[PDB]
C-alpha cells in the first residue's frame, strides 16, 4: 500500500519537486516512484536555470514502460508537484485513470491522487500561462489539492487575502469536482494562517490553524508540506495530516534559518535543509492544532 | 563539508543508480546533487525498458548552470555510476578538473573523485561498446575506482578469479593513476561459500593491501554496486579507507538479508531498514596483506 508515483521536477542543486518529496516520504516508509518532469541545475529563483524538459513524449515513453511492466496497480497513491507543461498537465487524468483500473482489476483499494498545482508565488507566475486552464481541468479529477494561496487565488479568479476569501476559493475547487482542499497559508503579521476545507451529503467541514511567520522567503516548502501531507494522511484523519505536515514545516524552516537560511542570506543559504533532521520529518516537534470551524 | 555531485542513472521503478545511492548518503547526512546520466523506466533486467537519455550537449547545459550559480566548489565528493555514454564518460575528466580548480581557488580540501565503471555484471556488458576504452582514459584522474570482478577483469584485461590475479588487476588501475581501488567481490573456486574483495592503497610507490571475506548469499541482485559506492563515500568521510570498506560491506549483508526475507522481488530494499544503512549489524573484518 505505500507506493507513490510522484510526477515533479528533478534539481541536482537545492530542495524543490522530486528531491524535497522524495526523502520524507522514504523516511515513512513509502516506495517513491519518480516521473522527473524536468531535470534543471536549480530551481527558477536563482539568475541561471539550465537543463532539460519534458514533451509530452517522454512523459508517455514512461507510462509505456511502467505499462508493460503491470507497475501501475503499485500505485496506492499519486502525487503531482512541478509539471509547466500543459500536455502533460493534460494527461495526468488518464495516468490516474489508468492506475485506478488496473487496481481494481487487482482487486486492490482505489488511489488518491494529491494535485500540488504547482504554478507560481510570492505574486509571481513562474509557470506559462496555458498551464492554469490545465489546473482547472485537472482538479476536477483530483481527490486532494494544496495549493498556495497565489495558486488558489489564480485558479478561483477570488483574491485569497483572508480566511472568508480563502473559503470562497476553496468552494470553487470543490464546485469543480476536488472534494479535499489544504490552501496551505495566508495573511497578525506574526503568525500564517491556513484552510482545510473537504466536501462530501453535499455538506463541507471546514478547519482552520496558525503557524508562526518566519521572516524571508523560502522554496520547497509546499513540495515537502504535500510529501509529509501524503505520508501522515495514509494513516491519520486528514486534519491530524494537516496538522503533523505543519509541525514537519515549522521544524525544517527553523532548521534552515539555524544554519543561517535567514531573511537576508543567499539563496543557496535559503535552500530548506531538508536532510539535517530526518526523525523531525517523521515525528516533528510540534504538531500545529486544526480546528474546526463552525 | 558533506556535497556530492553523483552522476549516475534515474530510474522510476526500484532501485539502482541515483536510486539506490541517494537515500543512504542523505541519511549519513550528505547533500546529493544528481546528474541523471539517463531516466528510466526500471533498471536493464525487466523485459521492457524505456526513457531519456542524456547526449554529451544536455550534460554539458547541466554543468553551465552549475557553473553560472558558482556551485561546483561545493562538491567535496564527485561520485560517478551508470552513464554508458562515451562522451559524458570523457566529459566527465573535465567536470572533475573543473571542480578542483573551483576548490583550490577557494582553498577547500582536495575533490575526492570516486569511480564507479559501469559496464556490466553477470558476465554480460549491458553498457555499449567503446565505453571501456573511455573508462581506461578517465580512471587516469580517479582518486577511488570500484569496479565489480567483471569490470576489472574487462579493464585491466586480466581475468580476476582469486586474490592474485584481483592484485594484478588493481595494479592496472594504480598504473592508470587511480591510487586507490575496491575490487568489490570475486567468486573463489578454493572457497565456494564466500566472497573476496581486495582493497589496494598505492603512494614512495609502495602499495597497501588489504582483504576480507563475506557469505556469498544465493541468487543475483542489482544495485548492490551501487549502494556499496555510496556507502564507501559515506564511511570514507571520517574513517580510514579499511574500515570504511568493513563497514559498507556490513551494510550490503543487511541489505541482502533483508532483501532474502521480504526482479520486482530481488530489487533492493534500500529504504526499509534505514538504521542498517548507518550501523550496520555487523562490520567485515578487512585485513592487511603481508
Ligand atoms: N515564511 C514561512 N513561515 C512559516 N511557515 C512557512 C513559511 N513559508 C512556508 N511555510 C510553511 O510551509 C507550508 C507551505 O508553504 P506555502 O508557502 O503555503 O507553499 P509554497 O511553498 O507552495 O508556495 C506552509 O503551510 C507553512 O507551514
Ligand atoms: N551474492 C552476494 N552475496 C553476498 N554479498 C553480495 C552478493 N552480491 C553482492 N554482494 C555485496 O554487494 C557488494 C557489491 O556487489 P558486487 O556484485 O561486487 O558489485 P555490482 O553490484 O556492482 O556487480 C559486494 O561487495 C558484497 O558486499
Ligand atoms: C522557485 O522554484 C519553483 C520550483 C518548484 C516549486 O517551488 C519546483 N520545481 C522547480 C524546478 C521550480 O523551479
Ligand atoms: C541492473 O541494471 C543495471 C543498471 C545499473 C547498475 O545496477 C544502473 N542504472 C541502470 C539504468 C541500470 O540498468
Ligand atoms: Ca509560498
Ligand atoms: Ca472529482
Ligand atoms: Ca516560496
Ligand atoms: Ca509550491
Ligand atoms: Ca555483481
Ligand atoms: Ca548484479
Ligand atoms: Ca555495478
Ligand atoms: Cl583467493
Amino acid at each position: 500500500d505505500k507506493h507513490v508515483l510522484s510526477i515533479q521536477s528533478h534539481v541536482t542543486h537545492g530542495y524543490v519537486g522530486n528531491k524535497a518529496a522524495t526523502f520524507p516520504l522514504q523516511l515513512h516508509g513509502f516506495d517513491v516512484d519518480a516521473i522527473n518532469t524536468v531535470s534543471l541545475s536549480n530551481h527558477s529563483g536563482y539568475p541561471v536555470i539550465k537543463g532539460h524538459r519534458m514533451d509530452l513524449e517522454e512523459f508517455t515513453t514512461i507510462m509505456e514502460g511502467l505499462r508493460a511492466n503491470d507497475f501501475l496497480s503499485d500505485y496506492a497513491y499519486v502525487l503531482t508537484g512541478y509539471i509547466n507543461n500543459r500536455d502533460i498537465v493534460r494527461q495526468v487524468a488518464a495516468t490516474v485513470a489508468e492506475i485506478r483500473e488496473a487496481r481494481q482489476k487487482q482487486g486492490k483499494k482505489d488511489a488518491v491522487f494529491f494535485c500540488d498545482p504547482v504554478m507560481g508565488d510570492d505574486g509571481r507566475l513562474y509557470c506559462k500561462e496555458e498551464v492554469v486552464e490545465a489546473y482547472r481541468e485537472l482538479l476536477t479529477h483530483a481527490d486532494v489539492a494544496t495549493p498556495n494561496y497565489f495558486e488558489a487565488s489564480i485558479l478561483s479568479t477570488v483574491e485569497v487575502k483572508d480566511l472568508a476569501s480563502a473559503i470562497e476559493a476553496a468552494n470553487w475547487f470543490h464546485t469543480q469536482g476536488t472534494p479535499t482542499v489544504v490552501i496551505k497559508s495566508f495573511a497578525d503579521p506574526t503568525h500564517l494562517r491556513f484552510l482545510l476545507s473537504c466536501r462530501d451529503t453535499g455538506s463541507t467541514k471546514r478547519y482552520t490553524g496558525v503557524v508562526p511567520y518566519h521572516e524571508g522567503r523560502y522554496t520547497g516548502t509546499g513540495d515537502v508540506f504535500a510529501a509529509s501531507l501524503v505520508a501522515f494522511a495514509h494513516s491519520d484523519p486528514m486534519d491530524l495530516a494537516v496538522g503533523k505536515a505543519m509541525g514537519v514545516l515549522q521544524d525544517l524552516i527553523k532548521a534552515t534559518i539555524e544554519r543561517g537560511g535567514s531573511g537576508k542570506a543567499t539563496l543557496s543559504s535559503r535552500e530548506l535543509r531538508v536532510t539535517s533532521y530526518p526523525d523531525r520529518l517523521q515525528h516533528p516537534s510540534s504538531v500545529a492544532l486544526v480546528t474546526p470551524l463552525p
